[PDB]
């Protein structure tokens, strides 16, 4: 249960809104469309609050709509302040896809941190003709994926293919190597 | 029930069973696997009993599997014997392409009878290298089913795809001038 | 059911087999695929043992599929014997319009049963375009049953049209009066 | 579940389900729901009967909650239409279509067991759409019920207006009582 | 759950939840399926928005895979009603209704995000009961079809016929395909990231 | 879902209490008694705070019960204020009643609106007087409601009958040579 | 409904039974264990009546057990009589796999039959060591029907577990090319 | 449902907001995504108020997701103050792995707890390819699982590897011997 | 439920939270993870208020988790204060064993309340070394019952054992002369 914050009692919030003063954004679940608007929306609100400071995107998701990952890499690409990310637990499918769209440099994984890249799963129902129209849309938008992929890690389009055909599981370690993040965040201190 | 039909001398059959005794298949169910093997059992029997004579077989189905199709189909393209087709009722999807893979001539249908064409169906769901796969078979399924169609019936390539991108229903008259039947059964005597 | 069996020579057969040796059909169920092709089945053996005798269609049946209704149809005028109907009980639907399919002049029905007439039902779900042509055939079916339901009657195509909008119910003499049968069979006994 | 009885006959051993054997006797069994089905199978029984003999006795078994009015009434135009005199017997119960067809019987050959029970109403159906086709079938069963008291008026000597009260709601009936408003002529004492 | 946001000002800390606060900066959010819920509070909006000033901007930002027609004209006919212009902005997906109105904007201030997409198709329905009944069914959703694309063909600039082909099956277009099109007038670039 | 409005000048509200503060009723769902009962209440409280100031209901509406809407009908008849009606997307069974029920002259559907007349629909089911009871019931709330949409029209009870035999669908310009609407509202400016 | 043949009636058996009496089996449904069973009864059975005549098996199946299909696949192997085989219609999973086992120059396929190869399917859920060892009996598995397809077919094992790493679908000349059959049956005649 | 309490001055909290003021924060329940998320804002929270005040975590928790708990995990091994543990009532999956990672000293049990440890839980179902993806998966998880399990206890990787093949219960007095957690929590005044 | 609001200064609190001010907790509920971390938590508030002033637990519980109950029942033994406890209508399971729980001397019942005491309930499904260690865990959690009973009661380790081998029902006068309970609260005035 999402429980209420006392800061200083003085002056409550719920945790989650508690995070958004300090520009931080929790992307901790599956993406749909309702996820992806409000994670627009905020990324908004912080660029309108100061459109030079850094904001924190936590990620711990499995991924989901591939659109509504797009809402947000677009976001995060549009506004002017850089995004930080790190994959806190898990980030699979658009969850990683946006772990790698982070300011360059600013990409993170906790150490025991598990990222998850993989093609795009979709379907399709009827006529012949219907299927060939999801088969080239699906097909149209593993490429978009790859290429964006490709620009953000430093690997060919044809490595990304080849990497992502089936389910590819890396350490935190694995995808710093992979060009996915940056830096393996180490304690601070104890 | 299937009833009991007795007849010559005192014999009792199935109703079917007595069809099949005048060389008669009746296709009048959807097309699964099992409907597919008894007929082309039917057809191999038939042509062990008389290799020269005529072979009738009766369509009143709306279609099914396309690989269960081309099992009869293909049954009836290897045998000696003319197959007729005539369609009673309706003949849709791999009904109808049966219905037009019967012998030169001998491809018939009831006044009232309906005739149904389209593409074939499918469906696919996972990695988008599988829904490709998927969408290539089927594709390549609609251009095998569409280059017979264009022999059985006479018309181009390009009619049969336009015509079969939607549901298309034709009266038996329609099925005559579209070359799926070669003429339409008037009432005898 | 359990469908009692009568002995006669040396013949054990079901009720049902029974009648077809005195050239009677029942159509005594809701008209599907199944029914329409074991009738066709029996009506071609019926005139292969001989073509000149009558048959005898009992109908107590709420109709069904058109196209199964239409392979009877086109089977009874195909076929040289006459073939002549009476409604038991209820004829709705495929089995009202079969009934009066039968030979001009041996169209029957009991006193106290029932005929109903009413316009052919269906279906469509999709496309606009897909719904479009599930309309244009269903009202194209109805106007092949009006044209002949017309014909058979003697109504004007227009007549059948507005009393098939609504479900139309119809007593013996009634239906004998709207040319749906030719008489209503009465006892030749008390 | 049906026992099977063997019978030494003339051309050897000949096997009989335990109903297949009582329509041996010209006797029929309606012991179940009517629906077409059931309707159509004693339709049939009926017609076959008469094809053996025209001029013998029929005897129709009633233990029936009724079923399709529709059903029940193929059954009493057959039974009309053929010259043989069918009897009627209630065992155990005639409620609804069943007890109209009892009623039905040969005049002074419908028969109740002491303790069966007959059971009269008016029909039941539904209806759900538009207010007009809410109309087609109220004045439908309407006319149904009209037809039904009608000939039970006939079969029983009571008048339209008595039968129009006594199954406005669900009427039970001994068969003594059954016997008094004439749905049956007699009250089957026991045999000896 | 819908986060809160606190905005320090010169006076303190002022807490509104995310979508309210958007609203206070007139951008209204169609984020969701179109059912007549959304487009009665689409509706709302539009009007207290115009209530609040006549000719300041209103900004509708799309992520909607469309839904009933009627719901979708009762927010395209406040959107044309009003005084302020209405810009549009795909982000994410625009199909069904989601793209008519993403079209319906004000001519110039129509926008996607480059990576989002727009789907065009024709309308849905279905049909169960009397012959009659499906004809009537049939003639209503083809004229809603006759009248989507008169609007779009005026919106876009595109032919009826030309209109009619591209939609007959399920259209996928990539933003600068939409602007291609005439369903949108600019693709939204990122300045530097 | 339902945002809330902040107003300059210290008041919050949720979108619904915002318009009815302008004496804007939003019947914007199907109509069962919850929703007639809401309607009601808050026509007889804007009556309260001003009997000559005019009310305006908003409707998009696939109808409902119709004793639901009457009970929304005579309470707009009753009070003082005049009932101005639009119809928005959609107005069809009760809600298209309620549309032309609005105050003369005050009646509107914005230039894409739909509207819907059809008659009312019902159920029944058991014994034979049971469900005459019932069909005597509906054929007398048609009558109401017809003779009730001809006063307010213009056109005859006939007309109305064969006009709503089946489902119709009437354009805004269509619904005003009807006569269920005075006007179709055009665009301010534009 | 399966029929029943009557030969010169004379003599009366279902169609499948008058199969067998040519030496024919019908393998037509998906292979579970009764399947499997019942045609290694009819191999054993044939061989009795006759060790050095041929016997024919026909394939429309698509597949099913790895299990049950070993046990035909042994039961072939076994018996002296050569196993001729023929898809119909179509023949994928272990399917397939026994088309491609009959005996050398006697499997052919109808022309406008489907051939589908593939990789074993399976599944697992519980603990860590309990998903090793169904991964590891299905990798066996794998190399175990990789090997005889290879041996069958004259292909290598690299090959044919690149060729079955996805569904693979085959026309009957792309079989006879790859080694799966020998022959395309043409028709006889006419 | 949850209480709310009063109190210093007059303030009212629900329980477990009361509880986080005094710096403790309640893992109790099942483990997935939406709990780990919760716990790691409280804990940066925590850090935030104070980078040196030690942190309670109360663990009464069946486990769950192994990436949730690890999300837990990696937040307790960044922040600087100490972050003690306790196990009241249960202990098992990774909530027996996260009460093992209190810190050294400060890691407790009361005495009728009880502590479960066994092997990760998972599943797999497709082609032999992907069943070998996930095998291999759960199989490094295992072993990751392991090492820390074997760094926080004492014991050898053998130990645990074996302790954890089957369903391990342990009580409270068997944990601290075990190395899971520092001090059996006894009865105070 | 329902929970009515009391209004007190200037304090308005649910029933329940009135309660805690009072230092009285209720358990009224099946006894589960949510309800024990609840109490605990309360239990330690109250202490944390004042290490001295007694508190009061009813219970009115059918019972429940065993791990849920000793969370509660080792918090009760940790703290400082006296816990009081009361049979409110019944205790069963983990809800006697808790009532047995409380400060010697203060366990009461009121006069009509029942009391069942019984052996844990639990369940096992797998393999024979599965069923073997749930059979171990659940008899070493009832000897672990057992010998806590026995202590709070009075009775032998080995009565327990039998008095619990079934359910057993106490009234409050039986649960006293058990030793679940010292005293019987009566009513102080009529
Ligand atoms: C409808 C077309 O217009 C689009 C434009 C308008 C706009 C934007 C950004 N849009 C582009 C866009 C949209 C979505 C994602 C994205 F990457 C860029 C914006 O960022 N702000 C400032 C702000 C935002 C949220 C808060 Cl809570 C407070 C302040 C703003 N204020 C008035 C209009 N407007
Ligand atoms: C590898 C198997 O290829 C076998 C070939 C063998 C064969 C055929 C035809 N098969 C080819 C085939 C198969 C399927 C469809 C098709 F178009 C052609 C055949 O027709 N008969 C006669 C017969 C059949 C059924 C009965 Cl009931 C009685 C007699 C026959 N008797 C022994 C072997 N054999
Ligand atoms: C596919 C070509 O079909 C032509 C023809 C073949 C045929 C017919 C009738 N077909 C036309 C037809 C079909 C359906 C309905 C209909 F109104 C007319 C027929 O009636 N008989 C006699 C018979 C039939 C069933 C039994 Cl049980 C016993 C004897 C017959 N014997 C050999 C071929 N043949
Ligand atoms: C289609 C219109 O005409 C039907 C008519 C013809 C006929 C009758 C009586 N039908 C009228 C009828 C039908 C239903 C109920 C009813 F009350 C009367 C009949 O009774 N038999 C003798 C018989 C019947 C069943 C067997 Cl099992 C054996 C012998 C007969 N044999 C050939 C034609 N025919
Ligand atoms: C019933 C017929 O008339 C309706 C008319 C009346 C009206 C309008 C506009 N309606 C037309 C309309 C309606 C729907 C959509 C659309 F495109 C135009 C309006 O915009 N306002 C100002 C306002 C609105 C919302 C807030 Cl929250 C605050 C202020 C207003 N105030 C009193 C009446 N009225
Ligand atoms: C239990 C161990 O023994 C096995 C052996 C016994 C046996 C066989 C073959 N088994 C080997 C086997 C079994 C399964 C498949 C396979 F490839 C080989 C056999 O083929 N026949 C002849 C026969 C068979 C079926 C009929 Cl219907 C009529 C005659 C036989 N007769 C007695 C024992 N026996
Ligand atoms: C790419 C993002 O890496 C961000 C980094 C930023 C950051 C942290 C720690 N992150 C790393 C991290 C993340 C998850 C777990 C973990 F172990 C360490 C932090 O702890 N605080 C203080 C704080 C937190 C919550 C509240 Cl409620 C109040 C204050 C903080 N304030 C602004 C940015 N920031
Ligand atoms: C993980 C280490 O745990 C040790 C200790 C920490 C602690 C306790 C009790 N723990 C032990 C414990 C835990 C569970 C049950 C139990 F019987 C004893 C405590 O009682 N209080 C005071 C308090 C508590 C709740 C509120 Cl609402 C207000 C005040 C406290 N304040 C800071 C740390 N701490």
């Amino acid at each position: 249960l999402i429980p209420t914050v006392i800061e200083t009692g003085e002056r409550a919030y719920d945790i989650y809104s508690r995070l958004l003063k300090d520009r931080i954004i929790m992307l901790g679940s599956q993406i749909d469309d309702n996820v992806a608007n409000s994670i627009v929306s905020q990324l908004l609100f912080l660029q309108a609050q100061d459109s030079e400071k850094d904001i924190y995107l936590y990620i711990n998701s499995p991924g989901g709509s591939v659109t509504a990952g797009f809402a947000i890499y677009d976001t995060i690409q549009h506004i002017k302040p850089d995004v930080q990310t790190i994959c806190i637990g898990m980030a699979a499918s658009m969850g990683s896809f946006l772990l790698a769209a982070g300011a360059k440099g600013k990409r993170f994984a906790l150490p025991n941190a598990e990222v998850m890249i993989h093609q795009p799963l979709g379907g399709a129902q009827g006529q012949a003709t219907e299927i060939e129209i999801a088969a080239n849309h699906i097909l149209k938008t593993r490429e978009k994926l790859n290429r964006i992929l490709s620009e953000r890690t430093g690997q060919s389009i044809e490595k990304i293919q080849k990497d992502t055909d089936r389910d590819n599981f890396l350490t935190a370690e694995e995808a710093k190597e992979y060009g996915l993040i940056d830096e393996v965040m180490v304690p601070e201190t104890k």
